[PDB]
């Protein structure tokens, strides 16, 4: 993993800032703070207040979250300075302690992203919960790029892409902090994800690897979304939250806890809203930004990727 | 339901043949035809040659399609045109025999919808095997409509849409020939499909309708996709395609036929391709056509919904 002092941002503190909000407290003056990293075609409460927002208080945490604009379309290295700013902001918001961060599809690759390239966060996150993470990006993503209609996050999340190069290439892809990777083999958004070893786009080397089809057996279905609501997904999330490892525990987990719709815990209201968590995403995806190109790499993360072709053209040295 | 004569066409009639082709014959020449009517988004090969082109084959039919332009995203109207003008194809291109008809989401809507307001198809027209379909559309469809950026017939799919609407009106919740509706409860696209009863989008009357949890129990997942592949809807569909009463029936399938999977008769390249049916979808839609309102109804189905809005305003005598 790169080291030295943490590269700049490119955008000011305070629109970095005004993307970061906890619920019942500023996030520079809170006490056991989560932060919440949304995926791609979604804010913040858009993603988890139907599931994490008040699943993480019945767990004793004030809820936080980022909402880089717009709805995480935008290039992913920007959505990153979104989460290493919160961390930095909550740290000592919430007196210089080591905090919680879970995550949804592409809020997985941007906390590795940061843990990888921004070093002063490192020892400033506790632990790292991912559902559906795409360290790897997704071949599912080839089409809407072979059309040109893919947004800066799109393109970056396309196997094969730039910034998973350089993302693998710079060591991302073994975990920095104790790491929980829930994931499904039957993902429609995320794949390859079938073969539940390192092969798999949310599998890091010495993290917590957990394919719901290795607990719940050849026959179970949790897609893209279930992944991050379903209550399987809460007894793992409730587990690694909580261990004194920082990992979840194959011992709080079984077929007992195989739940593929959403959570118990959530009002019958709030059990429809993560049921069709996608549905707003996908609108937010037809209706936002879209290029044909993937977006260049900034200068930390550009000599991981040489070779690739970005916007400016092929990566160079 | 209306009668007297056929619509007037819209398309020409010469447009309307290159919608339509068969694996192996010609449109005049074909014998034991299926039509296959594709989903939003799609064409007939990627809607099926992953699953029901080849699944056809081995049951003993000659598989054939309809590929509306663009992507099935125009009128439904229209793309109604392209299986009327087919259905007179096939059934004249077989020696004047009855055809089955198999389809998926808009498909099935396409199907009942030229079966209600087209007289000389229901003559010709042997039985219809709907997968997911959406005859009262989908309530999905609304934060896509709520931005402006729906296609026209994802305007058409949405619940309480003028389309959806002149169905009902005109007797086209009824089955016009013998029918069989399999769908899903935890389908993602389409719904309301949960309550088990003529509630559901997919449910017509007299038709046999038969929704996945109904017999696999509250934890048996497929989505939108899983709807049309699953080896479960393998069963059901050929049931039906064999059935002398027109439609499926429990004798054909049960608890051990509970397979989310894709179809086990499908090769592994088919079983992967047939897993990720939506991302092309996906990609057609967000580059596909988009408006701020729901195409206007051609006079022949404009009178049965009165107080609708569409493109040209609120419909009256």
């Amino acid at each position: 993993l790169p080291s030295g002092s943490d590269p700049a941002f490119s955008q000011p503190k305070s629109v970095l800032d005004a993307g970061l909000t906890c619920q019942g407290a500023s996030p520079s003056s809170v006490s056991k703070p989560i932060l919440l990293v949304p995926g791609t075609g979604t804010t913040g409460p858009q993603s988890f207040d139907s599931n994490w927002i008040p699943l993480s208080t019945q767990l004793g945490y004030t809820p936080c979250w980022i909402s880089p604009p717009p709805f995480m379309l935008n290039d992913t290295q920007v959505n990153t300075e979104y989460m290493v700013n919160a961390i930095t902001a909550l740290y000592a918001g919430s007196g210089n302690n080591k905090l919680p961060v879970l995550t949804w599809s592409q809020g997985g690759l941007v906390a590795q992203w940061g843990l990888t390239f921004f070093p002063s966060i490192r020892s400033k996150v506790d632990r790292l919960m991912a559902f559906a993470p795409d360290y790897k990006g997704t071949v599912l993503a080839g089409p809407l790029d072979a059309l040109a209609v893919s947004a800066p996050s799109v393109w970056q999340q396309t196997t094969g892409s730039a910034l998973t190069t350089a993302l693998r290439n710079a060591g991302g892809l073994t975990q920095i902090v104790p790491t929980t990777n829930l994931y499904s083999a039957t993902d429609e958004i995320v794949q390859p994800q079938v073969s539940n070893s390192p092969l798999d786009s949310s599998y890091l080397f010495n993290g917590k690897n957990v394919q719901a089809q290795a607990v719940c057996g050849p026959l179970f279905v949790i897609d893209h979304a279930g992944s991050l609501t379903s209550q399987f997904s809460y007894v793992v999330g409730r587990s690694a939250l909580r261990s004194t490892t920082g990992q979840a525990r194959s011992a709080d987990y079984g077929i007992t806890d195989c739940n593929p719709l959403p959570a118990n815990d959530l009002t019958p209201e709030q059990k429809v809203a993560a049921a069709a968590l996608l549905a707003p995403a996908a609108a937010a995806i037809v209706a936002g930004p879209k290029q044909n190109c993937e977006p260049d790499l900034m200068p930390y993360a550009r000599p991981f990727a040489v070779g690739k072709r970005t916007c400016s053209g092929i990566v160079t040295p």
